[PDB]
């Protein structure tokens, strides 16, 4: 029982999980031609399978802004950033976004150690194609040295966030993210780490990838993308970066963090010797799925949705279906009781982030309570008939009904269990089982009233960043339909889940409508207005000692907080004082919620 | 308690662990100038730290024959081999050599599964610099596509050997091998794998490595190699490949496999935020060593030898010594009771195989019962004084005396415990604790006599390979001073630890001297002679069904074996028959011993 308390990711035509969900439910094939920002793309295309390495050329899912970073926010020189892997940059940003989404600060995440916290980091990456530019430059002349060591992608994260736990970069073909989650979960069970950060990353920036994908017949001709049925003969590579935060279920419940799902079981293996290399083994797939389900203590009859490795390959889909059918028929002989689909039909093939993307899709589906359509499964493979299999491919958006079944003379309404599979080209295979979280009790004791008004504080490094942050908060309060009953939750998340920074903005509000009105008024260029607090921290330094080496001022702060006079405390917190927000809540701690993260800058940095 | 039952490795100026031990005990600095087979090496040298990337140029440990392979033995086309990573080739060869050394066949290693065996594979590799040639070719014109994915290094091994367990390639800077051993040991404890193969690999084949190592001030000026003391300011990179076979101690004892050592405990972590990147944290080092020793249940007072990360860096050695001193002073305040050294002063800096090389050095020292001299530690660092520390650097070959101490009023003669540390540049740190294996009882019941003569069988794929194998066996029987009391052990190892192949040679022998005489006579070109059996397997195929679909012949074989008439059974095993050698030994199973492995061919294959 390992809970998920935070997730983030950038995927093609989607900067956030919310945009990803919008594209998923709208059924959008977010796969287009290669941008001109990357290689010219006209040197290698020939429309025939002869020796150029292309002819599977203008089809790939790409994330906008791969060369965008805010190195200053991380205390990194521009000269260092220009030569640090974009995978590393993007993973660092995604980990920070995930930590912010979880409602935890780097200085209080797993911090129950006294020196910085025992947090593990696991990242799935296959290859680095950034130093290949250095090699090309060396061959042409000049001199340049980019080195790889994909361990940096996690070591830099652990160094910046000051984590004291294991930091390793696993590597299994097309299953690195699932293997990383496997290892992180086992570390959590053993107690090596109190909290973990698992994830994966992949970006396509050098044509060598496509050249190899064509030299080997792993490409997908002129088809738009993966097709789970009807004569699919390849897969379309895609970019993608993602991360998820893992904590034991009991600790998450006690701390009150919002939980997306629970990873009940996990498994990995290798197929072995087959009739050639890069040929999957249905027996091994069945065994790994079997062991995952046993470790999870789950009856397959209770499963409702399973995400498959997909790839639309001619000789991967029937084998995967056979393995699933064999490992499901052992216990139940019923048919057409489960749904099957893949996010690859939407976003392409990450090859390292495929597993994390599928996990994100499953979590979004389980949060919005709606099964999402698949793509290109209109006709289905003629080779295999789904009538005998227990799987029916989902084609349209539908309510994910809570399963109700009858086993062994007993009728029960089981929860929403789901499965995800990821099989590597080399032979490595991985599987995860997931289940939804059911809250025990849910009631806020009317904590908002004239006796205790809501305090809203936002901190950033500049004026533009603060403006973007407030814009995003307003847009979120609109698009996620937030109410005045989750005002204390927003206040707590913003108080003890966002680092204090140079520029600070604070207001006292009563209703959500008043909050929105004051935020819009601030967006309008007005200087002097009531209940508006704005300030810096570095312009003022003479009174730092005055309020740092004095305890009677702390007693005055306690008295003012008891009285409810938040105006002065905010007027001087916006300036410079450390403030324990936790003691503001004597008891009945409010839970955390998802809010927009820091709007990093978009500075360009390339060789 | 995880036992070691087999090891292999190729290191500079050493094709085998025996040559490695010879060079270690002789105190040989096996670090020389870059061979002309690799890059020209005269393009980048300038003797000054200005912009060419060299000026730390002609100093590195290299393994002879990095482009040598026997693809036919592995059923791989020459065209495939020319474009498969030399790291992958060398690791495959080393894994086969390790399995052969352990006295286990691929078809009987962890084979208690019914379909091929649940064996795990873990490999430590930092970077692949082989596709950089493809990039250079692309830039210059033409077209070529080598792709990396260092997971292949393990996936190919698992596919060839038909293993059904996890196969992953970890990546931590300069600690990948130790992290792999960590993960393999925990998998063994959890039961995911019954047997494991851990290892590491590194080869230097592209100048970009040295260019980066100079651009960053991680190089070692004009000094020959690492210097643990007296003004060392860098490290010298080196090539190296190695592997070790891991099994639980009880299973190894029951199966009778020879055991090198026992891994009592292991630990890994990350330093965190320090005063800059690539700066070690003594507190983190102390904590990881602490946790390793607790997991091992070992009192540091009982430790006798500890291998350090070394690297001779100006700002790594005092910090490592401080960490070790802090984590050792907690329990004991005594000084100069332990020895410290590094194999890096001999073989350079593997950066992925450093840990496996140190483990090999420790195992060889613990087998030959002799502490080996360090190198370049004549004067020692003036900054740190070893008088207060519990460590004295070993400078000459000496007997590794069994420690005898007095703790808490109780005097005891403890075993030979040892430690090994490996710290990464990024911040990842790892530590292992090792202890020797003490046999309970040791006596052969005079199993060799006229009533049961020794049977010696050797199989290879050709005549030249068989000739080399017999030459190596004779040279080994001479150089390891084997007697006539370990004739049954050799017979069993050769019978149930070597795959039957096309060319087979069999003899019946009584004394070791007679064995050597017959082998030498065979080396001499004679055709017809007594007690000599030679044959093929594929020239004869008509009687295969005759002896495969007949059981009365099996009864005749049993009767002949009972009678002791081995001549006919060998005369026809040399031809084609499967034979269960195990039933030849009714009881009192003989143990396995280390013998030379298959002499792979030296075919050259490069871009």
């Amino acid at each position: 029982d390992i809970a998920i308390i935070g997730i983030s990711g950038r995927y093609p035509q989607a900067r956030n999980i919310h945009d990803f969900w919008k594209n998923l439910r709208d059924g959008k094939d977010c796969i287009t031609e290669i941008p001109k920002d990357r290689w010219d793309h006209s040197l290698y295309f020939d429309e025939a399978k002869d020796k150029l390495g292309k002819s599977y050329s203008k089809w790939g899912g790409f994330i906008d802004g791969v060369d965008q970073f805010d190195p200053l926010f991380f205390h990194i020189s521009p000269r260092e950033a220009e030569l640090m892997d974009p995978q590393e940059r993007l993973f660092l940003q995604c980990v920070y976004e995930t930590i912010e989404d979880a409602g935890y600060t780097r200085e209080t995440l797993g911090k129950h150690e006294g020196l910085g916290g025992n947090v593990g980091v696991y990242v799935g990456v296959m290859y680095e194609e950034y130093q290949l530019y250095a090699s090309a430059e060396q061959a042409l002349g000049r001199a340049l040295a980019i080195a790889g060591s994909p361990a940096s992608i996690a070591n830099r994260v652990s160094y910046f966030c000051n984590f004291h736990g294991p930091s390793m970069a696993v590597d299994t073909m097309c299953s690195s993210s699932l293997t990383g989650i496997h290892l992180a979960c086992h570390s959590l069970q053993r107690g090596e780490c109190e909290v973990a950060i698992a994830g994966g990353v992949n970006v396509s920036i050098h044509p060598n990838k496509y050249l190899y994908l064509s030299q080997g017949k792993f490409a997908s001709s002129k088809g738009r993308c993966e097709s789970f049925g009807e004569g699919g003969d390849g897969y379309v590579p895609g970019e993608g970066v993602g991360a998820v935060l893992l904590k034991p279920l009991a600790r998450a419940i006690a701390d009150g963090d919002h939980i997306y799902g629970v990873i009940k079981g996990s498994a990995i293996n290798h197929g072995g010797k087959t009739n050639g290399y890069t040929v999957p083994n249905p027996h091994s797939q069945s065994r790994v799925i079997r062991r995952a389900f046993e470790e999870a203590g789950i009856h397959p009859r209770t499963v409702s949705y399973i995400e498959a490795h997909g790839t639309g390959t001619s000789l991967g889909d029937p084998i995967e279906i056979a393995g699933l059918t064999k490992t499901f028929q052992e216990y139940t002989k019923e048919n057409q009781f489960c749904a099957i689909g893949s996010a690859k039909s939407n976003i392409g093939h990450g090859e390292s982030a495929a597993g994390i993307a599928g996990l994100t899709k499953i979590l979004l589906q389980m949060k919005y309570k709606r099964l999402v359509p698949s793509l290109h499964s209109r006709t289905l493979n003629p080779n295999i008939d789904f009538s005998k299999t227990p799987f029916v491919v989902q084609q349209e958006l539908a309510e994910w009904k809570r399963p109700v079944i009858e086993i062994d003379g007993v009728t029960r309404e089981y929860a929403r269990i789901a499965g995800i599979s990821s099989f590597g080209a080399g032979g490595a295979n991985a599987h995860l089982v997931i289940e939804e979280y059911i809250e025990a009790e849910h009631r806020p004791p009317s904590s908002i009233s004239s006796k205790n008004p809501a305090v809203i504080v936002l901190s950033a490094k500049n004026k533009d960043r603060l403006r973007e942050q407030v814009q995003r908060l307003l847009s979120a309060i609109r698009e996620q339909v937030l109410t005045d009953n989750d005002l204390a939750e927003i206040a707590y998340t913003l108080q003890v889940g966002r680092e204090a920074m140079e520029e600070r903005f604070a207001v006292i509000v009563k209703s959500i409508s008043e909050l929105e009105a004051k935020l819009t008024y601030y967006l309008k260029d007005e200087a002097d207005s009531p209940d508006l607090f704005t300030g810096q921290v570095k312009r003022n330094k003479e009174t730092m000692d005055v309020f740092a080496a004095d305890e009677d001022l702390q007693q005055a702060i306690d008295t003012w907080i008891t009285k409810g006079k938040y105006a002065k405390i905010l007027q001087m917190w916006v300036q410079g004082l450390i403030f324990d927000w936790n003691k503001l809540y004597g008891d009945t701690k409010p839970r955390r919620i998802s809010l927009p993260a820091y709007p990093f800058a978009r500075e360009r940095y390339w060789l």
